């Protein structure tokens, strides 16, 4: 027989369980939420040891048939630490590679932005927000110039993409940190359980999005340090809010 285990995010693990009911063997796969792109190979108790890029070609009565992509890119469970963002910082995520790219943002003086490579519908995972894992306290206690890329993961953990990893030449394993802010966003941040990055967030569309459209998310500045005017967000956001409210 064959078991499929679906995560809430749409991704799944599929294969024959061993003598103990564990996802362990040489023919197990993680399948991305597109139900087509796969990481196929050696898993131990659901943990990816050596997954090669594959395509889910067909399914017959729950039994999947995969074809390996040409090449030598192998992926493994490689969860970040407080200091290490990735063992392979320049190894892109293959699902992300087909959906998004980094270019100059169409927003003025907003650096780079994240763009859809293709047309997709609502609720589509486009990009992964991986980074080093730090506490809320450390973020709260340090210089604000250090907190451009600090995304809250849960009540306890923040994912950061600090220097020098905020530059694509130094880090391109995930690209979620390139999406800029909008008050009319076309995406949201959502939870994701990634076979390489582990528990992280992703960028998921809210509506249909056309090819080459900039992907944008509403940032969260409710908990910015209070000033005379309320929570004092970074000044670009303050300006854009005043600008947006005028409409
Ligand atoms: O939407 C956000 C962050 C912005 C932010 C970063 C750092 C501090 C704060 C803020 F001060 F808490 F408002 C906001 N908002 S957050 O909900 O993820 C966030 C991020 C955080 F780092 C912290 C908090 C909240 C709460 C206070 N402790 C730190 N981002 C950052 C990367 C791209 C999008
Ligand atoms: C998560 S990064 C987004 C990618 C970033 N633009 C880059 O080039 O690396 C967040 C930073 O992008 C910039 N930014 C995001 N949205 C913006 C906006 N609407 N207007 C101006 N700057 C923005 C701010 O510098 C912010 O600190």
């Amino acid at each position: 027989g064959v078991c499929w285990i679906y995560y809430p995010d749409g991704g799944s693990l599929v294969g024959e369980v061993n003598e103990d009911g564990e996802m362990t063997g040489e023919k197990i796969a993680y399948v991305y939420p597109d139900e087509r792109t796969a990481l196929y190979g050696k898993f131990i108790d659901g943990e990816m040891i050596e997954g090669k890029l594959a395509t889910l070609m067909s399914t017959e009565e729950g039994r999947p048939h995969f074809e390996l992509m040409p090449g030598n890119s192998v992926y493994h469970f490689d969860k970040s630490t407080s200091s290490c963002i990735s063992t392979n910082a320049l190894l892109p995520d293959p699902y992300e590679s087909e959906r998004v790219y980094v270019a100059e943002s169409l927003i003025s003086s907003a650096g780079e932005g994240l763009f859809s490579k293709v047309a997709v519908g609502p609720n589509t995972v486009m990009s992964f927000y991986n980074g080093v894992r730090i506490t809320h306290q450390e973020v709260d206690s340090r210089d604000w110039a250090l907190n451009g890329n600090t995304l809250s993961l849960d009540e306890e953990t923040v994912i950061d993409v600090p220097e020098p990893y905020n530059h694509v030449s130094k880090y391109c394993a995930s690209l979620g940190h390139k999406a800029n802010h909008s008050f009319t966003p076309n995406c949201i941040y959502d939870m994701f359980v990634h076979p390489r990055f582990g528990p992280i967030k992703c960028i998921r569309t809210l509506r249909a999005v056309e090819a080459d459209e900039e992907l944008t998310v509403a940032y969260g500045y409710d908990h910015s340090p209070p000033g005379k005017s309320g929570p004092e967000a970074p000044e670009w956001y303050q300006v854009e809010l005043k600008a947006f409210q005028a409409t």
